[PDB]
């Protein structure tokens, strides 16, 4: 599996989140769908 579609990293909350609530490398090539934004469940 080379081909990987957003619709994948958005489906996969990364550690930054998941850990430190925030992904400073959210600006960069970071995977994942970052939203730290609209606040919901
Ligand atoms: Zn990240």
């Amino acid at each position: 599996m080379d081909k990987i579609n957003p619709d994948w990293a958005k489906d996969i909350p990364c550690r930054n989140i998941t850990i430190y609530g925030y992904c400073k490398k959210e600006k960069e090539g970071c995977p994942f769908k970052h939203s730290d934004n609209t606040t919901a469940t």
